[PDB]
């Protein structure tokens, strides 16, 4: 194919520089002072890093975050997000599986024993990380793109023993226009929201990707979400499209009034959205699309679609996606109301974990990813979730 590099493909997209892409304690950053900020830090990672090289950022949400990100795509870097309150073990063991070159934390936290750099304390709006007294200031027009091969491993997302899953630009790229295009629609300029952070999966496509591939803008926040601060957040931001788990929607039943002010798509994953959930605010008015993702497969592979939502169901197939039930000899359930091992194969399957035995690597088995997932198929085709395997 052509080699590429991630982001400067998402700096391609034919999107108003001059609009919101992130949103942070109040103020707005735009595509244009996100991109400049991105190639300016590229040009100071680049003498830090080699292409391939790992980088763990153990950081909360910010656009700081979200640009450090890209910009170690930028150079060929592999960045991956993880807990920031990671304890320390955990943090080490992580960059030991992914061998990282580079660990960037909170302020005062302790060195591990890779390089440690540390974000400054204040909470600025656009964070340094110590790389100017590192390596100096930045240049001005740096343009120096890794290109490499599209299925080429791009980024790493951690999920016993922690497992690295690989993704590449095809298979971003992938899930994205699955999600974010044929599956919710999203228009340039909608304010998006995601509760979880961008150390999960969900919320990195949530937060730091779909702004970029969609025109939309998303609002970052460094806190952890207490009911009170979700309050805060909607009432200042207004978003429309809400991205949260089960759990979350329940904590917000004694707001509907100012969550039905402003939001218009509410979408729930994580682990299955309760009959009871969906219909509590069906009867506000507010449909909630349950939809599965997993970090093997990039995102929500399989959900409820807008305006055709029904309770106690994980919804249908994402286009372009294949999914398949296998009873306990592997062999496909061809009937309906068999729950069986749920597999999935389409545009968002990752090439595989980063480092893993054979047995870890074997979910990937035959161009499928296990989910391990216990599913059933009813006779419209809808799938609901039945537990896990043992
Ligand atoms: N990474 C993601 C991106 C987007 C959206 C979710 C994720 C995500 O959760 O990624 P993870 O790798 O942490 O976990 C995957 C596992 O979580 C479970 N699960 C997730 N969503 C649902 C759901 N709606 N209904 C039922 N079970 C669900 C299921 O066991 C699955 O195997």
């Amino acid at each position: 194919s052509t080699l590429a590099n991630l982001t400067e493909v998402l700096f391609r997209l034919d999107f108003d520089p001059d609009t919101a892409v992130y949103h942070y304690r109040g103020q707005t950053l735009s595509r244009l002072q996100c991109r400049t900020y991105i190639l300016s830090q590229a040009s100071q990672l680049a003498r830090l890093l080699k292409p391939g090289d790992r980088v763990v950022l153990a950081l909360n949400d910010s656009p700081s975050l979200a640009c450090l990100f890209l910009a170690c795509i930028a150079v060929g870097a592999i960045p991956a997000v993880i807990n920031p309150k990671s304890r320390e073990q955990a943090l080490a063991d992580i960059a030991a599986d992914c061998q990282a070159s580079l660990v960037v934390r909170e302020a005062d936290a302790p060195s591990l024993s890779p390089l440690t750099l540390r974000a400054a304390a204040g909470r600025p709006l656009l964070d340094d990380f110590s790389l100017d007294a590192l390596v100096g200031p930045a240049d001005l027009d740096w343009s120096a793109f890794h290109r490499q091969d599209p299925a080429a491993a791009c980024f790493l997302q951690y999920t016993g023993a922690p497992k690295g899953v690989m993704h590449s630009l095809r298979n971003t790229l992938g899930f994205c226009r699955a999600f974010a295009t044929e599956l919710l629609a999203l228009q340039a300029g909608d304010r998006l929201y995601s509760i979880p952070k961008m150390f999960f999966g969900y919320g990195m496509g949530n937060s730091l990707f779909f702004p970029w591939f969609s025109g939309a803008s998303a609002l970052l926040d460094d806190t952890w979400p207490s009911p009170e601060r979700v309050l805060e957040n909607l009432v200042a931001f207004r978003p429309r499209v809400l991205f949260g788990v089960p759990a979350i929607y329940a904590s917000l039943r004694p707001q509907a009034r100012e969550l039905l002010s402003s939001v218009r798509l509410a979408f729930s994953a994580g682990s299955p959205l309760p009959r009871g959930e969906f219909e509590f605010w069906a009867a506000h008015g507010l449909e909630i699309c349950d939809g599965i993702g997993a970090t093997e497969v990039g995102h929500v592979f399989l959900a409820n679609r807008p305006g055709q939502a029904r309770a106690d169901s994980t919804g249908l197939p994402l286009p372009g996606y294949e999914c398949r039930l296998v009873d306990r000899e592997g062999h496909t359930i061809e009937e309906a109301g068999r729950q069986g091992v749920l597999l999935v194969r389409g545009p968002g399957l990752s090439p595989g974990y980063w480092r893993a035995s054979e047995e870890q690597q074997a979910r990937f088995a035959g161009g499928w990813y296990r989910t391990g997932d216990l599913f059933e198929r009813d006779e419209s085709g809808a799938y609901r979730h039945c537990g896990r395997e043992d």
